[PDB]
């Protein structure tokens, strides 16, 4: 199959947001494959993080090479496609629950020169990604309810990851929510190959070591597939 | 009267948002009286800037002394009072157009230990501020339409500032929108004593010089009142 082999994308929300450029560089210097940037508009989820203006500053600072995956937890994803492309995002991961026209939105993301991610919240059945799997670059199975503080990793989401992996062997599948050295085993064995992790990396004196561990656990499961 | 002296609060949206702490420290080291932080939720205005998690990082870096004025351009300002108070905001400036119960919000802001600001956009008659002028710490008369890039300063907003100053000699009155060395005379003469400016200060080589100029022009007007 053509699934990408394991990628680790640190989430930066638990980083020092007052020094976000330096934090990102630290993640990339520790071996991050991509940067997972969580954008929340206070409507789709009960929190407000940052929008395309922060993204543009980050792009000016880091240059063109680093890959930015925008996790768009916003209620009108159609509205931010162009501003994010102009800001320099590489991938636009929108929520199935935030539009009535996913098809048109996928076309617009592509028309704007970005890769397409499609995410689903815990209550949304995995079956609803099926008609879109072959038309996207990456699927995101969330493993916490977004926008809430201090949510435990949800083991009962793994059947969604396994079902996606079984039906679409070449789809890139991301997990996002409480993923760390302990929960990554379950995510990898279930089929996920794109790992988002935040506090487990940000709490460490040695983020390179934590990213290595995540990638290595992910790989050992992927080589068995 | 008890109108505060002249105060300059740089706006930081044209700063390097990937180095926001360093940018705020530079403003403070340049004589800024406060920091004016524009919060936009992508609904009340067509832009998403940043929320309380970024304010919390800023407060942790800069310590307890600097004063943060939150310009809350959000559709549900009731929702972010407690989160902003916990993040360490000093003043919460909400928009009169963003609520049908300004009275209860003013109380809630004060219960959460913050100063109270009340803002009106250009299309909103200044008469609508009057019932609340004595009950707030600061009124904000916006001098551009919020949410759009590169808007010209609106000279036709000056009569709103003057009416406010005449009716409420002890009220602190803020102007926000394309205010700089070339428009500050008009704002001061009209009656404004809190001056928010962006690029004119941010992109200067001598930001202390620009802050001093803005305060000095403002004082020359204030002395004649
Ligand atoms: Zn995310
Ligand atoms: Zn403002």
């Amino acid at each position: 199959g053509m699934a990408s082999g394991c990628k680790i994308g640190p989430s930066i929300l638990n980083s020092d947001l007052a020094n976000l450029g330096a934090e990102c560089l630290r993640m990339l210097d520790s071996g991050a494959d991509y940067l997972h940037l969580d954008v929340m508009d206070g409507h789709f989820v009960p929190n407000i993080t940052f929008g395309h203006p922060v993204v543009e500053s980050l792009r000016k600072q880091l240059g063109q090479d680093p890959f930015f995956d925008m996790h768009m937890m916003v209620s009108k994803p159609e509205q931010w496609v162009k501003p994010m492309a102009v800001a320099g995002a590489n991938q636009y991961t929108f929520h199935l629950e935030a539009t009535e026209n996913p098809g048109a939105l996928i076309k617009d993301i592509r028309e704007n020169g970005m890769k397409v991610g499609l995410a689903i919240k815990p209550g949304t059945s995995v079956e609803y990604l099926a008609p879109w799997a072959n038309q996207i670059d990456m699927a995101l199975v969330m493993t916490v309810e977004p926008g809430f503080g201090g949510q435990k990793f949800m083991e009962d989401m793994m059947p969604k990851v396994h079902w996606l992996r079984t039906q679409f062997p070449s789809l890139d599948i991301e997990v996002d929510g409480g993923v760390g050295p302990d929960t990554v085993h379950k995510c990898a064995e279930a089929g996920a190959n794109m790992i988002v992790s935040g506090s487990a990396i940000m709490r460490s004196e040695d983020p390179r070591s934590v990213i290595n561990l995540l990638r290595n656990v992910c790989s050992e499961a992927a080589q068995k597939r």
